């Protein structure tokens, strides 16, 4: 039905660009289908969407979200803090650049690049609300990318990524592969390979019973 | 009609990505959609047109035009040297990269709690010049027209036709085509500096309107160029 009535959310998605210049930035190959589908699916159970979104491989604005269009992971940040005081639940599923260059040129450039890093935005908001500044968000809601490398095993990063973030829940994707929901409360449940709406059924599934539950 | 008969055409278009990592590079914000419109035009013409392709994932594909897709400004450089010799127009239309990362991490750079790491640049090859040099040296004798884009501004050291001039002779091309940026949309200001300029000295100005227009406007400058020869 429509479980998500009355509830504010507020989703980023797609990739920042971090500008070296007016035509120059530093990018990333994030698609942004899997959160305007999550986006999509809250609004089609009654949720009141906006989804802050950066770059995207061309999508189409969900129909009945509203839209706000970001470039930076600063830009992002400021639009998330524009947007925060009212929501209920906080999607990250933006590929926010960690690293930003240090100096944007007036011109094009015709050098290394230095770098600085931008802030982490999830974070900021799990500390605002344990702060007490976000008195209405209820749901807080990561997502990652992990691999298994030299220095341990898929889930362990994950779960390493849950416990720092401390977010409430984290969207794992292990890069047909099937990912993973991990909860603050232990839970752990896998993330079948699916279509995206799929997924974003299973995702916002997960965001219900989590406000349920609180 | 079909003014474009019998021509080979190799056109590039989109920007390339140049990788930092697996999933981070150095990217530009040219669509590719004018290199596409070209490509459309010259098939549409009669062209037996071949389309190298960067990053332009949510492009349709023009009808009848073979697709060849590249990431970064090496592989582009590949795939031209690839499909040159086939080709009687070499249409330069990618928003290629100057600079590629001089490492490129096996994994994606991991935020760390120490200083972040500059990144190191490195030149990449001028494709277009490449391309200028292999026929001066023999190696393209189908090639009938080689066609350079610049997107040039008015800057403290000249105008717009000044760098564009400087441009031309510089890269040796038959054509630049010059600010056949923008869409005609409401709200976007028109500096009206837009230019045809040929190696012969001829300097047409190219009208800001829509993608086609302006691509009938280039393709038209093709063709008489073909035809002056
Ligand atoms: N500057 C940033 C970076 C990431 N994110 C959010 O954090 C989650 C992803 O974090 P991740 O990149 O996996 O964690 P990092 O601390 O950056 O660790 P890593 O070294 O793996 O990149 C996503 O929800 C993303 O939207 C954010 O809010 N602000
Ligand atoms: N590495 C490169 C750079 C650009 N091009 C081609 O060169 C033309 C544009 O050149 P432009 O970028 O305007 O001149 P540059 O020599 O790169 O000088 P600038 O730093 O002003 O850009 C376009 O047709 C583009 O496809 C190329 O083939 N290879
Ligand atoms: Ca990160
Ligand atoms: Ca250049």
């Amino acid at each position: 039905h429509h479980d998500m009535a009355g509830v504010k959310a507020l989703v980023t998605a797609g990739g920042t660009r971090e500008p070296l210049d007016p035509v120059r930035f530093i990018g990333n190959r994030s698609s942004g289908k899997q959160g305007y589908a999550v986006a999509r699916v809250l609004a089609q159970r009654g949720a009141d969407v906006t989804l802050i979104a950066g770059n995207t491989a061309g999508l189409i604005d969900p129909a009945g979200v509203e839209m706000v269009h970001i470039g930076s992971a600063t830009q992002l940040r400021d639009a998330v803090s524009k947007h925060a005081p009212d929501a209920n639940v906080l999607v990250m599923a933006a590929a926010v650049a960690d690293f930003r260059p240090a100096h944007v040129a007036a011109a094009k450039i015709k050098s290394s690049i230095d770098l600085v890093r931008n802030d982490d935005v999830l974070a900021g908001a799990v500390r605002a609300r344990a702060d007490g500044q976000l008195p209405n968000m209820r749901a807080i809601v990561g997502f990652a990318a992990e691999t298994g490398d030299a220095n341990g095993d898929v889930l362990f990063h994950a779960r390493a990524k849950l416990e720092r973030k401390g977010c409430d829940l984290l969207v794992v994707n292990a890069v047909h592969n099937d990912g993973w929901l991990l909860s603050a409360d232990g839970t752990e449940s896998a993330l079948e390979h699916g279509s995206k709406t799929l997924m974003a059924t299973r995702i916002v599934d997960s965001i219900a019973a989590f406000l349920k539950s609180q």
